[PDB]
């Protein structure tokens, strides 16, 4: 997509050079922002098959508030399992804290409750906020969140979302990053009666990785194509409720795959 | 500053009407994002004359883990007057979450010393954040945090530091918010030994309310001055150790002051 191109130039252009964790080296920048507006078209990236399979099964799971990889391996959705230990758990990722982030006094927050009841009863709030950044867990967590915190805004019966994402790799996990959320955005308006808006999202570390340097260039020499459309085939009873067939990705015509290779 | 300018007039331009908790009518915007290069200067506005006594105690008192107003009186400052209950209390604010987040547990977190370990032994983590959304405490604090989140990053031998602003009154609070996160930088890069690399500032519902709109086009019609020069007149052993005292702010000529009248 065209910010999202730009996105990739702008590393290339002023990312300064930076290993990770690993010792696989990056170009990295700090501080990005770029906007979507939903009504324009449903942000999965045209210039390179983007399959969202795996990352709808993961939002759903996430909205259950499930850490165990269990249902993922029932859909045979194999993406956190490198993460995950013999029993199939992650900790207390994302979907946990979303859920049931808990409290020194014993209780289990459901940010995602909170906020849709917000949405319908205090639509000017500007504290219509989820966090997965729980300080006191991210020890026992398989990883810390990337996709931190988001919050929600209303405007001319839309509903927006801002994501703050600490790390970014803007070529294998941005487009499901920005899909992911996209698709939340959906599913929370549709649950509210609102019409979509804009995804924000922000960047905090954002990099490429040097092994996928050759990809990138290859990816920057394709044209954009038109953004497909979001169907949604029905409409549950709640957020909790979308189930996998809901969702329809219609006239999505990208250029081929590109394939991105990791070290470990 | 020519980047504040350019939010002002883009609310202006494009901002929604929308009102607050209270019922004062906004122009709103969501999703904004600045960058300043510390080493161009101290980003304090010129437009209009932004005083900084009142900042820097609140920082030093921040940074304490305080949230109880009597600090802030022995010095005479009273910006928290309004929300400090009988006794100067203003429950488990910013102070509380940065230097002791309480967990599930049992355990005090003090992310300011975690974050400074980070800088000096991993400065390429891609985690190094503060965060002062506690989900299970926001109900006792006075007030939810604006100024929520914030991300350091270390890159060729500069320390950046992001913040993500959930709610911005961009006339009277802003000016102040990137002083404060701009002062703090200095001080940690100093700490770490390191120099100023960038303050990135990103918001979230970023107004202007509609009484404070002679003043934003008085201040619109304004050049911004050269930016002033902070001066460290000392290096103290700790980032605990900083005193009022110790901070100087060099060539600031500002035009003149400009009131902001708010309704209750
Ligand atoms: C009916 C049900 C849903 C989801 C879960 S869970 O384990 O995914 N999780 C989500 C909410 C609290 C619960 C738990 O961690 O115990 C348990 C039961
Ligand atoms: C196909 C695919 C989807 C999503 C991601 S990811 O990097 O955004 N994500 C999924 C696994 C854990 C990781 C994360 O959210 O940190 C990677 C690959
Ligand atoms: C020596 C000292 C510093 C700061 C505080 S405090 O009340 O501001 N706060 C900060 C760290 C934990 C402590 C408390 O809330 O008990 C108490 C004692
Ligand atoms: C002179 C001045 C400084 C700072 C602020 S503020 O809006 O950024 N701040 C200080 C009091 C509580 C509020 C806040 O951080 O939410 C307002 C006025």
């Amino acid at each position: 997509m065209k910010q999202y191109l730009e996105l990739m130039q702008k590393v290339l252009d002023e990312g300064t050079q930076k290993n990770d964790r690993t010792g696989t080296g990056t170009l990295s920048i700090f501080g990005h922002q770029m906007r979507f507006n939903l009504q324009d078209g449903f942000p999965l990236v045209t210039t390179k098959r983007c399959h969202l399979r795996s990352i709808i099964h993961e939002l759903l799971w996430f909205l259950q508030g499930d850490t165990n990889i269990a249902y993922l391996h029932e859909n045979n959705v194999t993406i956190w399992d490198e993460w995950a230990d013999e029993n199939g758990d992650l900790g207390p990722v994302y979907g946990k804290q979303w859920r049931a982030w808990p409290t020194p006094d014993g209780r289990h927050i459901d940010q995602i409750t909170t906020v849709l009841n917000q949405l319908k009863n205090d639509p000017d709030s500007r504290r219509i906020i989820v966090s997965a950044w729980n300080v006191g867990e991210l020890d026992k967590m398989a990883l810390a969140p990337c996709h931190a915190f988001f919050q929600f805004y209303v405007a001319d019966g839309k509903l927006s979302c801002q994501l703050y994402q600490r790390s970014c790799d803007v070529f294998l996990g941005l487009p499901f990053n920005i899909a992911s959320y996209a698709l939340l955005v959906h599913m929370m308006a549709q649950q509210c009666d609102l019409e979509v808006g804009d995804f924000v999202w922000t960047g905090g570390d954002t990099h490429l990785y040097s092994n996928h340097m050759d990809q990138t260039h290859l990816q920057l020499s394709r044209e954009p194509r038109p953004l497909p459309k979001l169907i949604i085939k029905r409409k549950p009873e709640s957020i909790f409720d979308y189930r996998f067939e809901d969702f329809e990705i219609e006239g999505y015509d990208p250029h081929p795959g590109i394939k991105a290779p990791v070290a470990i």
